[PDB]
């Protein structure tokens, strides 16, 4: 039966591998990317016309016939996206009257326009001079100044915030304008009735905060700021120190704008860092076949070849297939050996991990070195000597990374401070790194894969994390994929791997919520909204991929002939195309709970053959 | 009759320009550029053999008959030279038996050996591990601390001295020994018998820097050194806040390879300054035509597209010569709109100098920026609005940088300290940027080509400067030329260019100096042993460039009709190629008295054209 449809999806993955011999899919998000890349241009003053006519192309073919935008495909349309969108296309050269721009400019002003935008659209606007800066949370350059131990210093924050933060401190701290031409200008976003709706901190704004923001916009009208030279050179020189090598900071879409506009705020552009920095973007860029252009929240090429690899093992192929092995010698190229801003909270850490992106040294997570050392772990490379050494520093890195708490985070160590969430400038996703149910699981099954267990002390621990953390209905939360199918997926493929039972209460309430939400169509889906709304856990249109999470955790906790098993085998081999991929026009990846999804489209096709190749196994 | 020595001249330099518009010759200097790169590519592990044999190849040819290698070509053996290149020659692959190495382990014997060689030699042999690291002046990373005012802080060592030193403490602080391997070590540079003759520092060894090294060595041994994490880090950011566009450090050879080896220690091979500073090279790098390569000390662009324009106009283009415009445009685009390290004495000057290479924002120089405006000052370009402004910003930044005494240094004002000098570290070349008289005429000609004089403050204080600067004889010393007629020209012509009488009787008792060293063949020469010994001062081989030099002081003088004079100018003439140029075997130009000598390719083009042009103008 199913035999076709895995052996074809074998042959696609298989093809759709680089010469080099990684997987490398488009990361997906929203257009604010290519909006903020269309400000950023203007800044740098390096528009490109025939750039900004395929980016004009691309953010119309995004917005919807209602003229919104939103923050994943079949969505609500997002204030924010649509204004940054809207004065994205103001700008390329679309007039106001045109039938885009004024579907849109209704939605936003029915929103009680421009004021009810989060912190980072008023500052993209107050960048080009159409917003107040007075208006805008400060983070002074000073912030450079809290050492290790104090409230909010920057290590405080999570590795993304962080870096975005000095960034923006010697930016905020010279509050520059970059004037748009007339014909460009939006005071429209502020032609509304409708109250101001303002969204506030992520985790609710004490009236200290209220009052020290006052402070600083008013100590910002000083005549003098006395060492405040020195917190902004802090500042440079902490992101000098750290650019990664493809000219980013980071991986990450964020910081790197940012640094790029301090560093043309600085009178640098004629430096190394700058140059490197610009140049380094068209490897995010993507050329889209209609003629448009995107631009990638971050890259995962990682990523994408760790589960890839996993996948057409557990699929069928033999762990030295010629064609894996060129996978696994790429991947052991790939793995950090130094120091990064982990090392901060654990100076006597051997570095051992992996990042997500191609190279960036400073910022290796727990997720892809726990992904990677696994795949490797199930392959047979030519040097044994290294993939033998390679585990060895990957596994105790990981181990090394373990917080406080049994569980993992992702970048750091007890990144658990509630301190940072309360600051006005905090309105738009996390900011802080705590550890979570699907790192973990990924760790565990990580372990599992040599034959570690419940005996080992770390493991326990671990276990006893997910064990407090699981729902009232059975289900585990979904904080990187969308959303309890891909927690509970995890988790219960993790702990039948750690050796734990199948059969126990806990696991079997997990293993029965599953199947409850099994669509009609026989397969499983789960929409972005089970984040805002719990009416939405389980619930949703059914994708290849949140299908293939059910699926294994129905595997794993030893339910693969169930009915509910077997019908989803069904939905994955009925909806299969006939080159051996599958559709997936929903995302199923997350990058802030309620702010930020991501799309993934390398999860459409290997999940579904890890899914398959674990359910031929169990047989 | 010249006249067509001048047309040969001119149609022969305007071959020589590059198509963006500028000319750009080989800076020659001595072997241990070469040496030490084949050391650095060791410490890097980055050693290609195929480049090692184009080094092998070089490096033998300059070799002399007696084995040995010198500063300049027809000079004395030099010791440091010849142990480098010796220990280049070994790793590349000849053993110590073949005839090469023999003559030259005898030459390095009969002196002392290794003991007798300079500081940067025994370093750069304490990095592979030939030498005790105990035994070399330590320089700690803690100098980083000095501030603005204060005795050895980095801002009172001249540039090119700073940022090695800042290097440098990043290595000292470290001690590493990158191992040679058997087939390499040099054990034998110790076989000798010969008592040790040390050289000292450049002023003098006062015991209490003796036992302020001895305590710092002493220092070192302790198990814990309290803020040296963060002296380092110090140095490190200083580093890479001032890269170089084109990778490099300043322009020039020696801070550049330590900053990588620093780098290198800090373990940062893939951070973005270490790839830039290690792909920069090759652009400094040199294909000889007998299959040997060279590195070059530093590049001189702009420096030789100022001359080049001024010569060609002196010589008889139109202002508005299609290529001479060429050049102008490309100037333009090289002035230095940012604050460099000279801004530390003088906040408050607004940025409109040159400098000597092609990207090296914050090392510009007097020199180039006199020359530079000088030149535009002659040309007529269609954007005239940007030449005045140019000349207008430029003018002033020299201007702003007149040094107390009324003279002019390279790259700081007052760089004068005289504590430096005496510390163990500095036993070779300059270490401060004092005011010199050659640098002083530069800028006093490019004043006057503005038509300023005498009665204006600046001027007269210049003067004065080099009033009483001038030399018993009627000489003047050259700083960064070969020698006393090399100085003597530019005062002369200087003074001339501001007014001044050429009869009173000083500018006469210099004029008749000049007259004084016609050689026999009816032109002037002075040799690189008049920096050493004074009966030198003068006398040397005639080369074309001096010799232009002589005849510029003669023409500025009055004296064209003179004998000597027409004389002269027999000897450019009859000594012409059949091309155009003119050939010079001899270096013409100085790095450091007594330590360094550099060949200006294109000097022995230029200044003939320069000079018969002056010429001809007088008629
Ligand atoms: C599942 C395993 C892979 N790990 C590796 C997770 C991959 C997620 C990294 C890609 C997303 O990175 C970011 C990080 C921060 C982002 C921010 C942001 C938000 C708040 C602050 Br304050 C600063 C930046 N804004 C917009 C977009 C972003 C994408
Ligand atoms: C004439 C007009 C142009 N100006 C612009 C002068 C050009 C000279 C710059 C090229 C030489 O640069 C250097 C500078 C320093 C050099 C050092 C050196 C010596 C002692 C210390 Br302490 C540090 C470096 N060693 C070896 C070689 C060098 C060449
Ligand atoms: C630069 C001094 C050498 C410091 C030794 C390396 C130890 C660094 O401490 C780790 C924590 O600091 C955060 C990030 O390190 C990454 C980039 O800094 C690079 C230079 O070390
Ligand atoms: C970095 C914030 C300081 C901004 C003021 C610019 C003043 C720079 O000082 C000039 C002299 O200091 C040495 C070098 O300057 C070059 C590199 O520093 C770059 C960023 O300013």
């Amino acid at each position: 039966a199913y035999a076709r449809t895995l052996d074809r999806a074998v042959e696609y993955l298989l093809s759709c591998q680089k010469d080099e011999g990684y997987w490398w899919g488009p990361l997906l998000s929203n257009v604010t990317m290519e909006a903020e890349y269309v400000l950023l241009c203007h800044i740098l003053d390096r528009v490109d016309r025939d750039r900004m006519e395929k980016i004009r192309r691309y953010l119309l073919h995004e917005q919807r016939e209602d003229g919104t935008w939103a923050l994943y495909p079949g969505g609500p349309p997002d204030l924010d996206t649509t204004i940054e969108a809207y004065v994205a296309l103001k700008y390329i050269g679309m007039s106001r009257d045109e039938e885009p721009m004024q579907k849109a400019l209704r939605f936003i002003q029915s929103q009680g326009g421009i004021e009810s935008s989060r912190v980072f659209t008023r500052m993209w606007l107050a960048l080009v001079g159409e917003y107040p800066w007075e208006k805008v949370p400060m983070v002074p350059p000073e912030i450079m100044f809290l050492g290790k131990r104090m409230p909010l210093n920057i290590y405080e924050f999570g590795s993304w915030a962080r870096a975005t933060v000095v960034a923006l401190s010697i930016v905020m701290s010279r509050q520059p304008v970059f004037p748009l031409p007339e014909r460009a200008r939006v005071p429209e976003l502020y032609e509304t009735d409708v109250p101001p709706r303002r969204r506030g901190a992520k985790g609710g704004g004490g009236w200290i905060f209220d009052a020290l923001d006052r402070a600083l916009h008013g100590y910002q009208k000083l005549s003098v700021h006395p060492f405040r030279r020195a917190a902004e050179i802090r500042a440079l020189d902490w992101l000098l120190e750290r650019q990664a090598g493809d000219g980013s900071w980071g991986g990450i879409q964020p910081p790197w704008f940012y640094a790029l506009i301090a560093l043309k705020i600085l009178d640098m552009t004629q430096h190394p860092a700058f140059i490197k920095g610009w140049e380094g973007l068209e490897l995010y860029g993507v050329e889209l076949d209609y003629g448009g252009w995107m631009f990638q929240a971050s890259i995962s090429p990682v990523w994408d070849t760790g589960l890839a690899v996993l996948a057409l093992r557990a699929a069928g192929l033999p762990a030295d297939h010629d064609r894996l092995v060129k996978a696994g010698e790429w991947l052991l190229d790939r793995q950090i050996t130094v120091p990064g801003d982990w090392a901060v909270k654990r100076p006597n850490l051997k570095p051992g991990g992996f990042a997500f992106q191609f190279d960036n040294v400073y910022y290796p997570d727990v997720d892809d070195t726990a992904v990677v050392v696994w795949a490797l772990n199930t392959l047979r490379l030519p040097d044994e000597r290294r993939r033998r050494d390679a585990m060895t520093k990957g596994f105790r890195w990981i181990v090394g990374m373990q917080s406080s708490n049994g569980g993992w985070g992702a970048y750091d160590v007890d990144n658990t401070s509630d301190l940072p969430n309360h600051i006005p400038f905090c309105d738009f996703g996390e900011v802080t790194d705590p550890p979570s149910e699907d790192v973990t699981a990924h760790v565990l099954e990580c372990f599992g894969s040599f034959g570690y267990d419940d005996a080992w002390k770390v493991i326990r621990r671990a276990v006893e994390y997910l064990k407090r953390e699981q729902k009232p209905d059975g289900s585990w939360f979904g904080r990187w994929g969308v959303n309890y199918l891909y927690g509970t997926g995890a988790v219960v493929s993790a702990l039948k791997a750690v050796g734990i039972d199948t059969r126990e209460p806990y696991i079997q309430k997990a293993l029965d919520w599953v199947e409850q939400h099994q669509n009609p169509d026989g397969g499983w889906g789960e929409d972005c909204r089970s984040y805002e709304d719990p009416a939405y856990a389980g619930k949703g249109a059914s994708t290849p991929s949140q299908t293939a999470w059910a699926l294994m955790a129905l595997i794993a906790g030893g339910r693969a002939e169930s009915e509910a098993a077997r019908r989803g085998v069904q939905y994955l081999v009925e909806t299969q195309r006939p080159d051996g991929g599958w559709d997936e026009p929903y995302y199923t990846g997350t990058g802030f709970p309620g702010d930020f999804y991501l799309g993934y489209t390398m999860y459409r096709h290997v999940f579904p053959t890890l899914a398959l190749g674990r359910y031929k196994q169990a047989i």
